[PDB]
């Protein structure tokens, strides 16, 4: 698809056998969801650093479907106020910015 | 241009008779630069809200050139750690996300 930016670019995601809404965020290195059960072994990760750190669970090699397109990558699970699709996943779907 | 997302999408901006680097950020509603002198009347604005607020100077109707393309819009000036081009400006240049 082609997504214009007059509204926040929030899209439907398939992840962990569930559906979630998430913000497509070119400003985010990583993809993070609030609390979802995912498969495999996780490890703790501290993220952020600008004013403090948030501890999250890092799951690698998670399949997601982002508005119809399949991606595999790292998904962080933790107490984010806003689910986010970051560049790690956007590269996998071939997302570009165009003007 | 077409910008891939394997690196942070940082681009050269012309603003206030100066050059700055800024992050193209689809996750940001607004455009914010660290401290730059701009023309016109500003007003204070509190931004954020997620953990606290940052007070910034809001300048309206500021021309910028974002990798070659002219945009006019609101520019916030304040103590951001990272200069950001947000959706307010991205819509003016016709920036889209495509996959
Ligand atoms: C890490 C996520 C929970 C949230 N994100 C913001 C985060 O990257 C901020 C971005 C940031 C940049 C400049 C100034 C303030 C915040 N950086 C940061 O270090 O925040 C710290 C704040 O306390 C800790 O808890 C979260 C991470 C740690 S994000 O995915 O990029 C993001 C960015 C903007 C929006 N609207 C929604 C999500
Ligand atoms: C407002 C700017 C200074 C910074 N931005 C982050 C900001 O939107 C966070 C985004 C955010 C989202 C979820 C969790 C934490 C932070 N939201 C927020 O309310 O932050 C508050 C923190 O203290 C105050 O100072 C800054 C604004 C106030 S941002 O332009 O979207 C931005 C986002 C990510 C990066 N890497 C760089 C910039």
């Amino acid at each position: 698809p082609q997504i214009t930016l007059w509204k926040r670019p929030i899209v439907t995601i398939k992840v962990g056998g569930q559906l979630r809404e998430a913000l497509i965020n070119t400003g985010a290195d990583d993809t993070i969801f609030e609390e979802i059960s995912l498969p495999g072994r996780w490890k703790p990760k501290l993220i952020g650093g600008i004013g403090g750190f948030m501890k999250v669970r890092q799951y690698d090699q998670i399949p997601i479907e982002i508005a119809g397109h399949k991606a595999i990558g790292t998904v962080l699970v933790g107490p984010t106020p806003i689910n986010v699709i970051g560049r790690n996943m956007l590269t996998q779907i071939g997302a570009t910015l165009n003007f």
